[PDB]
């Protein structure tokens, strides 16, 4: 009953969950004030970059050194880290003392002392001939510009040493070590005690993204995304922030929470108006905060018969330790009586249950405020990872939480209410920031080892100028043997004659039909040509689908259906009754004997239509046109789609002798001298050749460039060992190469935390449109993370950087090999004519050339560098697939 009198007296120190969640919202604004460039100089929560770029993943290994300077004594530590799967850290340390002589003395004397102790420790500890990282955690206020550079703002706890404040403490420890000359030190890291706590816990639990200390002081750190950290340059990846939240409220943002006892401790402190959040929650001030509630209640005659004692009025005489005791004993109000008597009072039972209760109120308020600001931190980690349910572990240290009986549990229960959208685990750190500082340099080496590891794989996909010139000539060599009559049949690149013998001039006019047929949906095309200067080409299409009934039926039914569509189209343009010549794009394997004769070899892509294979496709087509009555169309020619792409850029540019398509497929064509084409009789004139160059390398001629990933794609394709040059440069394949690289890294622990999604094992997930967005993303790489979340993969910042890099390397090699092939073509076009300076144009189509951000560029420079004499322009075509078929006809019609 004295209880509810107490609670009604202390009502403003019992905080509703509502108040806590409004404190979280305030703290989140304070976090954003510190992270932002313009608001940070006046921000009370300093949000200091720590330069730690990663938590531990567990595979760290090595030997490391550490210093902990807390003052009047420091420790020198040695941490053995073994990757055996146990994650069991081996430690040794020693304390040594800095006496007032050195302490109040000069800076360089102070560090010469420290450098000596370190060497005395390495001497005792065996290791002094080893060059090891350090390892540096000291808590005095600092301005930290680098992992290895931190400036002393001021001293604390009795350090007067001159020449230190405003001077880099790493330069001081390093210069001292040079002066001794007996040992040497590797990379240094300067790490705050919370960051140390996070790091050491994260070596056991790799979900630990928050360090926490409720000590005599209180502070917390978390992992944070570089896009939100204005004070450090770059938006990629994440970095740990030292929040310094003890200073929360220094500008008065908590003054409606803070009671008068809170006011009075601030005035009685060493640092008035500083660290007000600490002074509410933490160990130094917590028992003192009970002292004042006792003093004032007794001055009001609600306790002790209005009577005081000289000890009750001395600051510090009622201690945090006295709270832990009173709340911890079975009989708490006897241990209360005992503590009160020690202070010179004669308590009653009601005086003791009152003192007991005030203790719970103060200690519960401390654990609740922590929850509040832990709630804001948890909340932001949630929004950054961007999923609804969160697993995150908090490493925790400090004497309040470890040694006070109920506070850890209260914190656990309160945090978990305040954030129901989280599964949160707490893990206490024992050996403290001695381990932690060391572990920061272990992770620093791990990141390096892994970076070099995965950059050593990506070198196999990086080709030299000399490697490309080799494949350039392996292209020519294997072009020649396709033209000559002997070797054509053994030849992977068949160099098939197109029977397209003449390119445009300004003369052509009139309307032409075009039929682009492959796969289940064709298009019918009307193409109108305007001759003369200016003018150009005008196109109308319509798309039709071949019913599933029709392609599992007879072959004549297939082409009647096709002809109904042609008849529907030109009646849709309003031409019904008009007869026109027709160009024809048929993409199936075909031996083409004439320009208007081509024999279907084998059906593909799900056409079962009978009576077709082994037949000339144009006869089938016009035998189907004959049938329709009254319907007459002249079928002039049939073409490979590359040939069309080139002829399409023949009308823009007089000089275009070369088609190219880097598509879902890849192929290329030039006009070769009739001299050199040995399967067609006669030497007079020139002839366009359909290279079918995606087959470059199916004899093995590329097999020394082919990485295991190229072979992984090759072996699980529908056409194993066929079309290899295609599978390096285009289409479905590059995503698959990327995917197999990623799988490789992840098996090696180099990506995705070692863990392969079943969703990562799914073929085809990386589509060329996604590689295009990936490689065109920059800065924070939020577009890569989105895509990765879209495909069901881990979206973390660090994994984006790699995925982006793997993509860029795969796509570069693709353009580069594509230039080296296109360079062979333009050089032999020179060598056929004995010419040297040669100006050429390449019409180009296909999905990846137009839409990939860097690909068109990279290939341009590749053929400039590999074919120095040729001057090569590339003109984009746009649907030379079907439109080129009509335009091959208009030139054919000119004869
Ligand atoms: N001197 C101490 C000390 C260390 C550890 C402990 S402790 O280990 O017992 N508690 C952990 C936390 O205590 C304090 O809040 C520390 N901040 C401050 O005292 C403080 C106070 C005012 C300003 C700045 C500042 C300013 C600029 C840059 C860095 C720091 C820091 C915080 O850095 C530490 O992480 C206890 C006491
Ligand atoms: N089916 C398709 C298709 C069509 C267009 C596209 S595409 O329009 O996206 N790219 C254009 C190029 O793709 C591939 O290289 C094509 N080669 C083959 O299909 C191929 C594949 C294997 C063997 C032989 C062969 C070899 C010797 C003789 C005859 C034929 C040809 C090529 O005809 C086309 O020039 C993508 C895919």
């Amino acid at each position: 009953d004295q209880v509810q009198k107490v609670d009604q007296y202390l009502y403003h120190m019992r905080l509703s969950d509502e108040t806590l969640l409004e404190i979280s919202k305030r703290f989140r604004k304070e976090m954003e004030k510190g992270l932002g460039a313009t608001t940070h100089p006046t921000a009370a929560v300093k949000m200091l970059p720590t330069f730690v770029r990663s938590t531990p993943d567990g595979t760290e290994h090595g030997e490391f050194l550490a210093l902990d300077l807390g003052g009047t004594n420091f420790r020198v530590l040695w941490v053995k880290v073994t990757d055996n799967g146990l994650q069991k850290v081996e430690m040794e340390n020693q304390i040594y003392a800095i006496p007032e002589d050195i302490m109040r003395g000069s800076g360089t004397q102070l560090f010469d002392h420290i450098a000596e102790c370190l060497a005395n420790f390495m001497d005792k500890l065996q290791i002094k001939d080893k060059k090891l990282p350090l390892g540096f955690t000291f808590s005095f206020p600092c301005h930290q510009t680098k992992l290895d550079e931190s400036f002393l703002v001021s001293w604390t706890k009795g350090f007067k040493s001159s020449g230190v404040e405003g001077r880099d403490v790493v330069a001081l420890i390093r210069k001292a070590i040079q002066r001794r000359g007996d040992f040497d030190i590797d990379i240094v890291a300067v790490v705050n005690d919370t960051v140390g706590t996070m790091m050491t816990c994260g070596y056991d639990d790799h979900n630990c993204e928050i360090g926490l200390i409720v000590g005599t002081g209180s502070n917390a750190c978390y992992m944070e995304e570089m896009r939100h950290i204005d004070m450090v340059e770059g938006d990629e990846g994440r970095m740990c922030i030292n929040m310094e939240w003890g200073a929360f409220g220094d500008d008065g943002s908590l003054n409606d929470i803070r009671t008068e006892f809170d006011q009075e401790i601030d005035m009685g402190s060493l640092n008035p108006g500083k660290q007000l959040f600490e002074k509410m929650i933490s160990g130094m001030y917590m028992g003192e905060l009970v002292r004042l509630i006792l003093v004032k209640m007794a001055k009001e005659e609600l306790l002790f018969g209005g009577k005081l004692s000289p000890e009750l009025l001395n600051t510090g005489r009622f201690e945090t330790k006295d709270i832990s005791d009173i709340e911890g004993e079975k009989d708490g109000i006897r241990k209360a009586r005992e503590v009160l008597m020690r202070l010179g009072l004669d308590p009653t039972q009601e005086d003791c249950v009152a003192t007991h209760r005030i203790c719970q109120i103060v200690s519960t308020r401390s654990a609740s405020l922590c929850a509040a600001t832990l709630a804001a931190v948890l909340q932001r980690i949630k929004e950054n990872k961007g999923e609804e349910r969160l697993r995150s572990t908090i490493g925790v240290d400090g004497s309040v939480y470890k040694k006070h009986p109920h506070f850890a549990k209260r914190l656990h229960k309160t945090v978990r209410r305040l954030v129901p959208g989280c599964d949160v685990r707490f893990l206490r750190s024992e050996d403290g920031s001695g381990k932690g500082a060391a572990m920061v340099t272990a992770v620093a080496y791990r990141l390096a080892d892994q970076h070099r590891a995965r950059q050593k794989t990506l070198e196999h996909l990086q080709l030299s100028h000399d490697q490309l010139l080799e494949v350039k000539r392996r292209m020519k060599v294997e072009m020649e043997r396709g033209l000559s009559k002997e070797t054509h049949a053994s030849a992977p690149v068949k160099m098939l004659p197109t029977y397209v013998c003449a390119t445009p001039d300004g003369t052509e006019k009139g309307d032409f039909l075009a039929l682009d047929l492959g796969g289940t949906n064709f298009r019918v095309l009307l193409v109108r040509v305007r001759n003369g200067k200016w003018g150009g080409v005008e196109m109308h299409n319509k798309i039709y689908a071949i019913p599933q009934e029709v392609m599992h039926g007879t072959g004549d039914e297939l082409f009647d259906h096709i002809v109904q569509c042609i008849a529907d189209f030109l009646e849709y343009m309003g031409m019904k009754g008009v007869s026109l010549p027709l160009g024809f794009t048929f993409s199936f394997p075909c031996q083409q004997n004439s320009l208007d004769e081509s024999i279907l070899l084998k059906w593909t892509k799900g056409f079962k239509a009978s009576g077709c294979e082994g037949e000339d496709v144009v006869t089938l087509l016009k035998e189907a046109i004959h049938r329709r009555e009254e319907f007459d169309l002249d079928v002039v020619a049939v073409v490979n789609d590359t040939v069309g792409t080139m002829m399409t850029c023949g009308f823009e540019d007089p000089h275009c002798e070369v088609g190219l398509i880097v598509g879902t497929g890849s192929n290329a064509c030039y006009m070769e001298e009739m001299r050199n084409v040995e399967l067609v009789e006669g030497e007079e004139g020139r002839m366009c050749v359909n290279m079918e160059w995606g087959a470059f390398g199916d004899n093995g001629c590329l097999d020394d460039f082919r990485t295991e990933f190229d072979v992984a794609v090759d072996e699980l394709s529908l056409n194993p060992g066929k079309q290899r040059f295609e599978k390096m440069i285009s289409g479905m394949y590059l995503g698959e190469i990327v995917r197999n690289i990623l799988i490789d890294f992840t098996k090696r622990g180099l990506l995705f935390r070692g863990r392969i999604s079943e969703r990562l094992k799914t073929r085809g997930i990386f589509e060329t449109k996604f590689l295009s967005q990936i490689e065109s993303d920059c800065l924070a790489l939020l577009q890569v993370r989105a895509i990765l979340q879209h495909l069901g993969l881990e979206s973390t910042c660090d994994d984006s950087i790699i995925v982006k890099e793997v993509c860029t390397v795969v796509a570069r090699r693709a353009a580069q090999l594509c230039g080296a092939g296109m360079a062979a073509v333009v050089d032999r076009i020179r060598e056929n004519r004995g010419l040297d300076a040669l100006k050429v144009t390449v019409g180009v189509d296909g999905t990846l050339y137009k839409l990939h951000p860097h690909f068109a560029k990279v290939m341009h420079e590749t053929v400039k560098d590999l074919a120095p004499k040729c001057d090569v322009s590339f003109l984009q075509s746009e649907d030379g697939s079907g439109k080129g078929a009509a335009l091959i006809t208009a030139v054919a019609c000119r004869i």
